């Protein structure tokens, strides 16, 4: 058991020192490695409970049983005397740079997961290359290093959400005694985009500075895995070449889908284009009903736009549907229009985009409702939010042997390994995993520690909390109510719930019984909390902390015995008492 | 053991039915009581661990072993047939109403704990009186039902905190694209107070409605305990009388102190006066350094007041002093002035308050610094926040025999019992307990269930999370860093920490390395989280959820294995890695 671990650690680690915290000979070796700017992992045998077994097992590689022992890419290099001999003979640099491959690690994709994996591997002396390329959108949009979240996802999305929330702050300000008049104030889209883009650009630069200071090679080129160890690259001059690496991490992400109707690609846009659009969208049609669709329609409406969402069937498929409808109801009461049970049939161009005067075009949209009645209306912008997908055929020659599932995602073991022993996958292309930025970062850093530092910790993908940043936010951790009932039966599930009103909403004369929270519990497992749900301001700040308690197996009794913080919205979770079976109203 | 619980429950309950869910003879008795509108507790024996043992023990009181059995104030009343005989004969009302005392429970004090205890007791059939009276401040300020939090504490102070937070929202809105000029907007104090006071009044009225619909007798009267079961009352006409109750709960709270110096009571005010002050305070001096003092100085400055705080020694005594100093540093850089190591000697009047034209007076404050140097400066308002204390000699005749401590607070067992067997104390006057509103509510609700419904659950007073609502908020759960070092030794403590910047602050050009958080951990106990600390926006919402995890014994690895919600401030707790021992900078 220990022997299998040691052999896997020695085989993949780039440079690794087996040591003890007391030993001065180990310290002497540490000092020479630092002075020569040699990065390496280190394992302190006296810190691990079975260090005695590991010490003995090292002899199977080195013929010796003492510390220090230093290895390079699977080969024993020597003890203290031998290492210093290589140092004072100027032989040591060539020893540690000896490799069958160009790099110890090649990362394909410079986004959330890939940057995280690459920076971490480099800390333990792995020679690392990170490749990133941004295929332009149909109208040409492109952006810098860092991936979807940084450039065209979480970061610009929540910044524009914040600009929307500030509209209600200006409203609420009058009731708390400030002299402004909200009705005389308007919003300038291009001023907002300029500010958002400036922050995004400082992240683009920050990541390039980070890869430089960690000694990671950054290639702005499109990568393609042609054999288990061979990556073909194409640069911005279409020059083609091949690089090799020992371990390969795939982290190339997804891009937005388009519906297969005439005029879509030509005359509409997606979220990839929206966050740097040089003109206000104007009257806008959003097609879709995912969180991306609803969040985008949500802040466009708060910024003052005329917005419609075209919904094929339901909102937020895959989320708790009672919560989903409350989310929708709030948007519809606050100026978002919905076209329900409706799908688009074609887009016609009435005006070309006025690139000079900086104005949108004009489009005619035709569709139909599920009963067959007709939809026809004009909009200035059409935004498609109908899902996202990878295109791994552009990354992965089928002959390499990497297995994919029905949806084109990569089938991995619980340690991110693909069907090819030296290739791994992380992030949105890892089949069946939650498609979220912090998941992709944790997977990437933990994998790098397993490959190059002998770590064993795995990424835990269960009960990861979410927040949908709609105008009233929706946070969750665990199972939806319908999922819990499906799995255990209605008789074994209890639901505690309550409305609430933020204290900030009192003086501002906002709604009495719109915000809502529930806990979904299992009767037979000591009232274990199966899922938590909250609709309200700052839902992500509210929810995050409870994710640790749910991770630890929290029950209703743990919620009850914890005392609230007053006055907060989140304290309502600590005093819940009305069950759904009781039929008592949850208003307050 | 079971015997003694059943004894305690029967002698204390007002009206209690021992039942089984399956039995139709019980259903028959429940319905008769519901129709006659008799409230009562119910113990379902088929839903308890040893319900079969209680069945046999019930015979000691009733000589029967069957179910249902009904008791009134310790006395067995009858089985199914006997209750129906009393009901058919019009004998039931007089049986359930007969008592040695006027009330089953008298609550002295209508505040956070008192109202919570009284409502809960009335649910289980206890005949309940709640007494509340608000002795005026020296300038005559007075308010309605609800206690300190509702009228002159948590609720008005956080509402005024929000009015101050909205000032930075107006500033931020320009950077996010809105067309307003913050420099041309001003605040109106009295418009704010009117909105605040109208909401407080909707809570005064709601409590009076809630007591009525629970059949609780509300007496706007000053109560005094003269004997174990005898409460003397004095109404608004100074008419005196005596009522008697079985159980007594003292819940009378505290009031603010004044320093023993000339002119203070005459010419200064306290928080009791601030929340309904009819004029803007003007140039203000706050004397003290508790959370009250800093919270008030904080929003006065944000509303555009000229504010100074005078500090004897340190800020926020009893809280983590690193956090405390970061709190004050933020205030000082955003326009609160501090006069450190300074105390007051006397207050002189220069102008009287102009009550007609609605203007403050003018005062001269004389004091000295800790070295010997002198303080002299004029202010329009002077607010004292130098602590709070009870005045139990008003409430409680020393001949009754209720033991107080050296501070004047009630010494209680862990179930809130005083030295007199039927008298209990809850809330701020309970010695050694955290003085917080959710604590008082839980103590009062749980005690009511032990008295009248046979509950056994106690209030847990440990690791209760707090939030200080200064201009930059500060939340905490558990031990300060210094307290952990002292209790366990510096070699057994590891502290993880990190600065952070909210995403919302990026586009609005706010500070980079001001918000800050840390986990105080015990090495020798699996890196248990001893205390959590966070300085930043929405700190109460952030902290609350982790209180549940800390209650359950969370460790650093529990925080590590939980995934973050992105983008939030709170997610920074899920990736902490820089330790203080390592000396690495926590900046970002
Ligand atoms: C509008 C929107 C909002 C979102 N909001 C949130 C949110 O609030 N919270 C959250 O947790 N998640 C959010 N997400 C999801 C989050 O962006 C993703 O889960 C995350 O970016 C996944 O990271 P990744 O490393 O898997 O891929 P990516 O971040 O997409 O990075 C992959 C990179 O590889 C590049 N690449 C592709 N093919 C090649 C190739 N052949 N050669 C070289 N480079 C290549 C891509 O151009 C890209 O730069 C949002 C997504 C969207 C679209
Ligand atoms: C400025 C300020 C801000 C605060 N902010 C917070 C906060 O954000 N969060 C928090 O958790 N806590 C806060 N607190 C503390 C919180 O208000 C108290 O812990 C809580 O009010 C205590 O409740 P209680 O039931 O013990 O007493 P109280 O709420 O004070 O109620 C006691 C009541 O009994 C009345 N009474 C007194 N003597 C008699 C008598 N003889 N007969 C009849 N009635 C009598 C009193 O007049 C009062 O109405 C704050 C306190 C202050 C002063
Ligand atoms: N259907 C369909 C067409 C389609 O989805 N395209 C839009 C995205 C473009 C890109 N971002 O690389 C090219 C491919
Ligand atoms: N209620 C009320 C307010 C009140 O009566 N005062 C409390 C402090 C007293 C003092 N320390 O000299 C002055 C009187």
């Amino acid at each position: 058991g220990t022997s299998q671990w040691l052999r896997k650690t020695v085989d993949s680690a780039a440079v690794i020192l087996f040591s003890k915290t007391t030993c001065p000979y180990c310290k002497k070796v540490k000092d020479v490695l630092a002075e020569a700017k040699i990065k390496h992992a280190t394992i302190e045998l006296d810190q691990l409970s079975n260090g005695s077994a590991i010490q003995k097992c090292l002899a199977s590689f080195s013929k010796i049983e003492t510390v220090p022992q230093m290895f390079v890419r699977g080969k024993f290099i020597g003890d203290s005397q031998t290492v210093l001999k290589y140092y004072s003979n100027d032989e040591l640099a060539g020893i540690v740079n000896e490799s069958k491959y160009d790099y110890d690690l090649i990362v394909i994709g410079g986004g959330s997961g890939g940057l995280a994996a690459g920076k971490e591997a480099a800390k333990y002396g792995a020679k690392t290359a990170v490749l990133d390329y941004v295929e332009p959108t149909p109208i040409g949009t492109t952006w810098g290093l860092g991936g979807t979240c940084v450039n065209v996802g979480c970061i610009p999305k929540k910044l524009m959400h914040q600009a929307g929330l500030l509209s209600h702050a200006l409203e609420d300000a009058e009731h708390f005694g400030w002299s402004l008049d909200r009705s005389k104030i308007s919003h300038n889209w291009s001023t907002m985009v300029e500010g958002v883009q400036s922050h995004i650009g400082s992240l683009n630069w920050g990541y390039k500075v980070a890869l430089r200071d960690n000694q990671v090679t950054y290639l702005n080129a499109k990568g393609r895995l042609i054999s288990p160890h061979e990556v073909q690259i194409t640069d911005k001059n279409q020059k083609v070449s091949t690089i090799t690496g020992n371990k390969i991490i795939l982290a190339t992400g997804e891009r937005p889908k388009y519906p297969e109707i005439p005029g879509a690609v030509e005359y509409g846009i997606t979220s990839d284009d929206l966050f740097s659009l040089p003109y206000f969208p104007g009257k806008t049609l959003v097609i879709g009903a995912s969180y991306v669709a609803l969040e985008c329609a949500g802040f466009l409406a708060s910024l003052g736009g005329d917005v419609t969402v075209m919904v094929r069937s339901i909102l937020l498929r895959g989320f708790d549907q009672q919560m989903a409808e409350k989310v929708g109801d709030y948007m519809e009461n606050h100026g978002v229009k919905f076209a329900k049970l409706c799908v688009p049939d074609e887009i016609k161009q009435l005006k070309v985009v006025d690139t000079e005067n900086n104005k949108p075009g004009l489009l005619l949209v035709k569709g139909h409702y599920t009963d067959g009645k007709k939809f026809e209306e004009e909009f200035e912008t059409v935004i498609f939010a109908v899902g996202r997908e990878p295109q791994l055929s552009k990354v992965l020659c089928e002959t390499v042997g990497v297995k994919l599932d029905k949806n084109g995602r990569v089938v991995c073991t619980d340690d991110e390994q693909t069907t090819v022993s030296n290739v791994y996958a992380i992030g949105d292309i890892n089949a069946g995993k939650p498609q979220l930025t912090p998941v992709a970062i944790q997977a990437g850093r933990y994998l790098a520690r397993r490959l190059f530092a002998g770590a064993t910790e795995l990424t835990d993908y269960s009960n990861v909390a979410t927040t949908v940043f709609t105008p009233l936010e929706y946070g969750a951790c665990g199972l939806s109510e319908e999922d819990a009932i499906e799995k255990y039966g209605d008789k074994d599930i209890e639901v505690y719930h309550s409305n609430f009103k933020p204290l900030e909403w009192t003086v501002a004369h906002r709604e009495d019984n719109v915000c809502y929270m529930k806990l979904v519990c299992r009767k037979s497992d000591n009232m274990r909390v199966l899922g938590l749900h909250v609709l309200g301001p700052n839902a992500g700040e509210i929810t995050q902390g409870y994710a640790v308690a749910i991770k630890m197996g929290a029950t209703k009794a743990d919620f009850d015995r914890t005392i609230g913080i007053h006055p907060t919205c989140s304290e309502t979770f600590t005093t819940l008492h009305v069950t759904k079976k009781s039929g008592v109203s949850p208003i307050v």
